[PDB]
């Protein structure tokens, strides 16, 4: 047991209501402060089981992260509407994390381990250096998220400081990389002060134009390319992604990456997303069921599919109505051309929910 | 919300005490039955509640898996000592999962999502087929666990049936793969009815000798090669692995695989593992801190290390005393030869916790 003991809540009240009186003092009490902006719970007792148990989730995270200077608080959308408005808490059930001069919206799975992992990521520095062949291979292994890398001459470079300033705008959701090593820059085809932007799952980057780049030019570029043609659903941002629907629907692909059949389907999906990456109307959410075991039976029931096999369909975010590509079984996968044809009919509305 | 709605516990009592009077019926009710074998909780209310929250974890899992034929129950080590002995429940705080003729011990993180993911793995078939080049790439992509692959003529082969019987013995912890595809077999260098065993993180397999292989020969081989030179700690088996030290210590390497610094260290670690894989006294636990976020502050405090940098150290399993390889910072990583020398000093006893 010694060397491996999960923490058990100790009953100490660490998460309290944050109101117009105490909010100035709460902030001075923590290096990083995360505020859950919530609606007052319903008068019925069944909604209290959901509210108390989720405050206890924040209490566990508060306990785990105490010695790292993190604190958690609750902000009532009615009782505290005034202070909420001044702090910038506008989305009910989001958790706003305050680090330095940035406000980070958490809109992901409400679970202690996922919240703690997210705060640990927030506490890290917003730029990761790349030096040498091994660290470069590490950068190149990243595919399931947007990434940026820039080539500068040193930490003191004025353009590096603008890169770091832009990095803080998207922390911790978009990893920003910098290299001062010319051999790395050579392999990446980076001229000095050039910044390459890699859309998730794309092998070919786009250089931000008009080098060198100020913070404003980077922030503007990223905001314009924020939605990848193929996105992976991730627990830490699952509701942010799900709320970003394409005119009422999502195209959802289920594939277990480690399974031979899921891998085979996933390769086809990546290849089709790469070949159609310039289509502005095309977005696909890849869900690996192994990332969301507690939702697998729900999904199988709601969608009437077998998640032991790869699937792709259209999901309506209003009522969870759905239509799925017909496959005989896990061996009956579509070719890249059959997948494109199905995606084309979906986008033309010929395959509707 | 809609299409992305996590289940919340509904209050229905699905997990009950399983005892001499009802166990035969509980077993008959469920296709797959998971039994938590636990001591009676202490008389105070603090441990009485920690026991209730663990039962609520099983209640959520039971609710989520109800339609898949899975049930959960609780067996008291004192009140139900007799039925525990009858069923083979011996390790307090383990959960025993009954599928067909097998009894599968769960000794991993006690949380609803890890337990549900585990049971979903239990429900899967014990042998995965490989056909075609892309499924072969998927097989070759597996590295962080032991794996076996055999080449057979079809499922009607006696040797396939022996292989699937052996697979059931280790399900779901060691993935067994079968191919009937002679082109895949040629690419793997498998003769018909041969079985190759891949130790975790090793490029080159070991062929099980004395082809063709009975169930007993496969099981015996796997048991003798159960302990990889480099083993990744996983939530589903974390306590099983931690309780499996050889001599009183674990060599523990912390490395975040996705981080450039962790990756650089990890590649060195794998190289040293592969070069020293025949040393029977060498075994290293690789912990990726991102798999265990709720333990990261505790590890940092207990071990006096910074887990945003890679680390390797010796941990005594009796008193948690530890000693860590000294590194100036995350760039001061050892070479393969310096790691070897450090590991050699550990196994010689020069570097020790005492
Ligand atoms: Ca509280
Ligand atoms: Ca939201
Ligand atoms: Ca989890
Ligand atoms: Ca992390
Ligand atoms: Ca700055
Ligand atoms: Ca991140
Ligand atoms: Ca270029
Ligand atoms: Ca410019
Ligand atoms: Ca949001
Ligand atoms: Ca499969
Ligand atoms: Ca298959
Ligand atoms: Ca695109
Ligand atoms: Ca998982
Ligand atoms: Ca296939
Ligand atoms: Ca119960
Ligand atoms: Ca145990
Ligand atoms: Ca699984
Ligand atoms: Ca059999
Ligand atoms: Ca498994
Ligand atoms: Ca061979
Ligand atoms: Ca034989
Ligand atoms: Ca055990
Ligand atoms: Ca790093
Ligand atoms: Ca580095
Ligand atoms: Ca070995
Ligand atoms: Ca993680
Ligand atoms: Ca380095």
């Amino acid at each position: 047991q010694e060397g491996l003991d999960f923490p058990e809540y100790d009953g100490v009240d660490r998460v309290i209501n944050v109101n117009a009186k105490n909010y100035k003092n709460v902030f001075k009490k923590y290096e990083v402060l995360a505020l859950l902006y919530h609606e007052p719970p319903e008068d019925d007792k069944a909604s209290q089981r959901q509210f108390e148990t989720e405050e206890l989730i924040l209490e566990l995270a508060a306990q785990v992260l105490e010695d790292k200077g993190v604190g958690f608080g609750l902000v009532d959308s009615e009782k505290d509407a005034a202070v909420a408005k001044k702090l910038g808490l506008t989305e009910v059930d989001s958790m706003y994390v305050f680090k330095g001069d940035e406000v980070i919206e958490y809109d992901g799975e409400f679970s202690a381990d996922t919240i703690v992992e997210f705060l640990l990521d927030v506490l890290e520095d917003p730029v990761e250096l790349i030096e040498g062949e091994r660290e470069l291979q590490a950068f190149e292994n990243i595919e399931d998220e947007i990434k940026l890398i820039g080539y500068f001459k040193s930490k003191d470079s004025e353009h590096y400081k603008a890169f770091e300033d832009a990095a803080e705008e998207f922390h911790p959701y978009i990893p920003f990389f910098a290299t001062f090593d010319s051999k790395v820059a050579k392999k990446l085809t980076l001229k000095l002060n050039e910044i390459d932007f890699y859309e998730a799952f794309m092998e070919e980057p786009v250089t931000i134009p008009d080098k060198p780049n100020s913070e404003e030019e980077i922030v503007n570029f990223v905001e314009e390319h924020r939605r990848s043609t193929l996105r992976k659903l991730k627990p830490e941002s699952m509701y942010e992604t799900w709320e970003d629907d394409m005119d009422g629907i999502h195209i959802v692909a289920f594939a277990e990456e480690a399974d031979p059949d899921g891998f085979e389907f996933l390769e086809t999906l990546k290849a089709v997303a790469q070949d159609n990456t310039e289509n502005p109307d095309l977005s696909i959410i890849w869900i690996d069921p192994d990332d969301f075991p507690l939702l697998v039976p729900y999904w199988e029931k709601t969608f009437d599919i077998d998640l032991s096999a790869p699937q792709i369909g259209v999901v309506n975010v209003t009522d969870a109505d759905s239509v799925w590509m017909e496959m005989d079984d896990e061996e009956d996968l579509p070719s890249a051309e059959e997948l494109e044809d199905w995606l084309e009919d979906v986008l033309e509305g010929e395959i509707n929910t």
